[PDB]
């Protein structure tokens, strides 16, 4: 299991290291081969190489199986240019790597119920992964422009744009519950319906896994009304993006959520949060995202679906008995990486 | 005061009445001159004059001041062609009087909470109005398609339709809190731009009302997360029709919301729900939103904004003590009816 390592800047060395302190319990446990290597990546990488993303770095997550990443950004880089700022470098390991799906998953972990939007009754078992397409769309397509009297923009997508995202989304569904629910807009417009008939096609391989279909419309107030009654979500890119956030407020007590980009190259798996310099160097960040992230390398770069499983449960059996400060809890990274550590023996 | 009634099919003929009772007590209360007369429109219309808005109504509604419209909609008409069933009535009424704003108002009536899906003290204090573009954006732009290999979309805007629905918007907040929020994706599209400095220049002329803009994506999970802190709302087409869905759940209990379409034309007022034929005869149709549709005519179609302020008043105080069966109690319209015209005294 070879992964690159890119702590990046602020919380990222913390809990970066969380994480690896999990798979290297279960590496010395199962015996799984963990290699792994810590690369310059981040502010901390302008500071030291003069980029974001030096050549040391490209080759590394070039050449591992996974990539951990932790988070980049600081006040500190914001005043100089545009290619030498902390953000560049995440466009850069994306377009390097050819990453177009970014997976997130909610789950409200039934603890913590209280601290959520919604009534208990709605959240309970909320366990579901929108795979929102990431490279098209949109925000990319083109004709697009800006006049005194108009500004237009095109949404485009093409056949293989649609159906990379979809096998994904389908292989994706394979090692949880194996239900598909594809968001569209095609009783209205066309691009739409041409991502309803894709989606539909490339479902006709993948026989074990169930495929339903739903409006953008109706699936925003679906994930405040029923958000368990979905599994994988797959959708384009505005629309994922849109939604994402959406459900994003599903948990409550945030900064728990974990992100993986995946394509042709190297799986990036990063929590989904920042570099939190406020508090980096304290003990107190929670790792929870980051040792979720880990987990999200091991089902989706290594297969090991059994044991992302079981680090999941030791996070949640965890973060039931020892709430990290942020969630009215005192442990910090440490004691809390403990109890997770201790419910994986 | 001069109201075209088109009360449709279904339920549209009760809960239409329900609503003419309470402007009728106001008139003879507060001497408004209410000169109605009702039209044929809908189901009911193919039925009799064969087509669904026959020009005694096209008639009807150019020469009114308001249109008071119930629900249209039922089986019986699905199975014939498409500019003969009671649909096709619902754009040619939109587009023969030049409506290009919809608005779309959210309350979360105070003894109603436990009904809604947020905890309650995301809820407290919700009222606010969503108002939509209408007529133009991605689902009416172009250039579209669709090829075996691709899909396009394009979402357009020119300086006059954004200013026509920002007016709207501004004049609109005038009425209740004076604070528009616009909402647009302008950190990524340029359709985006044009709206978010085109609203900021209209915003100019109508100094009392604050301006604030957001982005789509972080409206989504403030509609979840902070819903209180919204008085007018003001977004394109697709946008505003995702988060209009999205922003119906708050309430909960469903079924309670009005709308108005409003433009160069006769502004149009109707409940947000079908017909309901299931009912239609039994005296238990909850009128709350053709109630809620009147008060929105005496507000924007009347400027009567203090009685609009009296009959949702009336209307909340009669949710709380005789709920309609549809909400765990045993009003019917009449006895609700009663109770609403009974805090009107």
């Amino acid at each position: 299991m070879k992964v690159a390592v890119l702590p990046g800047d602020g919380i990222g060395p913390e809990v970066t290291e969380a994480a690896l302190k999990v798979l290297r319990a279960l590496d010395e446990a199962e015996g799984l081969g963990l290699a792994y290597e810590v690369f310059p990546f981040g502010g901390a990488a302008i500071d030291a190489f003069g980029e974001p993303f030096p050549e040391p770095t490209r080759k590394g997550v070039e050449e591992a199986e996974a990539v951990l990443l932790g988070s980049v950004g600081g006040p500190k880089w914001d005043q100089n240019p545009r290619e030498l700022r902390p953000e560049k470098g995440l466009l850069s390991i994306r377009k390097q790597l050819d990453l177009f799906a970014n997976l997130r998953p909610v789950k409200v972990f039934e603890s913590l119920s209280d601290a959520s939007p919604l009534k208990k009754e709605y959240i309970d078992n909320v366990d579901f992964v929108i795979v929102r397409e990431l490279t098209g769309g949109i925000y990319f397509g083109e004709p697009r422009g800006m006049s005194e009297a108009e500004a237009w923009n095109t949404e485009r997508y093409s056949k293989p744009e649609v159906e990379r995202v979809a096998r994904v989304a389908f292989e994706a569904a394979r090692k949880r519950r194996k239900h598909v629910v594809s968001v569209d807009k095609a009783n209205v417009l066309e691009v739409g319906e041409f991502w309803r008939k894709t989606v539909e096609e490339v479902g006709r391989g993948y026989p074990d896994v169930a495929l339903e279909h739903q409006y953008v419309d109706a699936m925003a107030m679906h994930l405040v009304r029923s958000p368990a009654r979905f599994d994988v979500v797959v959708t384009g890119n505005i629309f994922g993006d849109i939604l994402s956030d959406l459900a994003s407020v599903l948990p409550g007590s945030l900064g728990l959520l974990p992100s993986a980009s995946l394509g042709r190259g190297t799986p990036v798996f990063e929590p989904v949060h920042g570099s939190a310099p406020d508090i980096a160097g304290k003990g107190i960040a929670n790792p929870t995202a980051a040792i979720l992230s880990a987990a999200m390398m091991l089902e989706h770069a290594f297969g090991l679906v059994e044991l992302a499983r079981k680090v999941e449960d030791a996070v949640a059996k965890a973060l039931l008995e020892t709430p990290p400060p942020d969630l009215g809890g005192s442990a910090g990274t440490e004691a809390f990486t403990a109890t997770v550590l201790r419910h994986l023996a």
